[PDB]
């Protein structure tokens, strides 16, 4: 298991989903983790959900690290500048930056062409999914490149290999996920002279809070949903991609990944971690070799 | 090779005041097309670019070249104006054969060789909005008319090929993200258009002798090789009309669907279709950049134009 004691991490967009679980797994490895998001105990966010950023910070501490909640709208440069100033003030360093901010799960429309998709929702989802990462990198990378060994993880949906041959959901969704892949390549070029590393990371099919609610199940009985969604047998908990980030952050030779697109399932094979249940789902190979091949849902050999 | 015959075709070049946009519109007009040309700069008000070329002037050049240019001043960041533009084309023509998403507007906003934390942030966010959202809004409102019958063509204008950009960081963070998003737009739109018999490609010019570029170098088109002492690798450059002829060749290709989803360059298409630049040459910018300039060889256009 990675030892991240003494490390300073920041997960931008950590209220729920992968962001929360990445922050928690970094804390479970001993890191101090700044966690940002809009939903507080006082105010709900555009998502209109009940998970709060303060709750994430407490879960990071409970897990064995230190969670510091900083409510932040990552579309507001002044707030992200203050966030960078705070980390410098309190810690003088930043080892790991995870640009997780997405916020578009309610805005994209599946199987609508660009002229059928609601336009305002599509433009909004691209701004949330792209500009937040640009703003975060703009203000937080100076601290990260102050000394060698920094790591940036850009969070997307899909690998370069999968997305390179698959249209992803609809026009706006697809442009975001492929821009975040490009961000990993671009930041790898900018960080390498400083001894910094950038990767783009995707989870598999995540059993997020939002996903489990849609399926009407809890984590403890998630396989109850398999009659309704048989290919959900490849799914993983959000902690799996969290352990992938922790494994990268703990890798003394993480620069071997610079610029690459990686997946949680690929990194589980590489580093040997498992999901909470001991399995190692390999979503993107499963999607190609089983589901898109027309075969019946069957997880054998893929987790 | 003989010039494409686009008589009877309806085209729209979004962002056609100057540069590639103007030249694409004029070369479509020279092939006989009716061309709607849009942009913010009019004879009464200058645009964010603060330049003197106007969208009315482009429309007149389209007509002079042998087509019909219809200027529609439009801010492509304003959905209501782009909706009206689409309604107008439907009203006047009932069809749209060729859509060229040329809108860039970022030439003065990107910063060469600044890291993302050094680049001015507001300018970076602005050029991404101008370079990406304008294309999304344009496709959203104009593609319904285009897919009404088979044979429509959409050209997404970017900088670089998929092959070149896949292995090259392009200028700086924000610039790079735009050019690579527009590459992805061609792939995405090809998927959405194919069931309708529509085709999408992403096209890049080479090193263009645009109005802005020639001013930066202190030369006119008639004596552009005067700049070679200061910028030797400018020997690979092409006029904006070259990429205009590339669009006209795609628009005239009965089998243009063979390109669906692909990234293409003006130099690649000149070899494919046989057109030339105005001076009779066929510059091959992206092969030259890799095989001559980046290999450390002295500037020498032999074999590349
Ligand atoms: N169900 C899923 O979430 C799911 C499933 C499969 C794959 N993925 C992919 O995995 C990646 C990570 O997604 P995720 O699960 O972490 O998605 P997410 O929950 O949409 O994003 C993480 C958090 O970022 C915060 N955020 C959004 N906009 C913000 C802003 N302007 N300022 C500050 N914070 C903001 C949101 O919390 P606040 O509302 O509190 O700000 C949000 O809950 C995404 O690329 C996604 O496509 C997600
Ligand atoms: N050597 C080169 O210059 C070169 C080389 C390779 C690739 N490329 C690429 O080729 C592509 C096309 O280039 P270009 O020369 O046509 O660039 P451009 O002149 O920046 O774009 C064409 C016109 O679009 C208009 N426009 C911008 N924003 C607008 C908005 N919000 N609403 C309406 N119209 C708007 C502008 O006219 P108004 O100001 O009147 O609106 C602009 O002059 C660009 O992506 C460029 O990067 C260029």
């Amino acid at each position: 298991a990675p030892d991240l004691r003494g490390k300073i991490a920041l997960v931008a967009g950590a209220t729920r989903g992968a962001g929360r679980a990445i922050a928690v797994q970094l804390g479970a490895a001993g890191a101090t983790v700044y966690v940002t998001g809009r939903t507080t105990r006082e105010r709900r966010s555009e998502y209109n959900r009940s998970e709060t950023i303060e709750e994430t910070a407490e879960l990071v501490t409970e897990a064995g690290g230190t969670g510091i909640a900083v409510p932040t709208d990552h579309l507001v440069p002044e707030q992200v500048r203050a966030l960078a100033d705070r980390v410098d003030t309190e810690q003088g360093r930043l080892d790991v930056l995870v640009n997780d901010v997405w916020g578009g799960e309610r805005l994209f429309e599946f199987d609508k062409k660009v002229w059928e998709h609601d336009l305002d929702a599509g433009l909004r989802l691209m701004r949330l999914g792209v500009d937040t990462h640009a703003i975060s990198s703009h203000f937080l990378l100076p601290l990260l490149v102050r000394r060698p060994g920094g790591l940036v993880v850009e969070m997307t949906d899909g690998t370069a290999a999968y997305n390179g041959s698959h249209y992803r959901n609809s026009y706006f969704y697809d442009l975001v996920k492929n821009s975040v892949l490009r961000m990993g390549y671009v930041l790898a070029h900018e960080l390498e002279p400083y001894g910094g590393t950038a990767v783009t990371l995707t989870p598999g099919w995540m059993r997020s809070e939002m996903m489990l609610e849609t399926l009407g199940v809890t984590e403890e009985n998630w396989r109850d949903a398999l009659t309704e969604v048989p290919h959900f047998c490849i799914s993983e908990s959000p902690s799996y991609v969290g352990r992938a980030v922790a494994a990268l952050a703990g890798d003394a030779d993480v620069a071997r990944w610079n610029g690459q697109s990686v997946s949680s399932g690929q990194l589980a094979q590489e580093y040997g971690f498992t999901d909470l249940d001991g399995s190692r789902p390999d979503c993107w190979r499963y999607l190609v070799e089983v589901q898109e091949a027309g075969k019946p849902a069957d997880p054998s050999g893929y987790r």
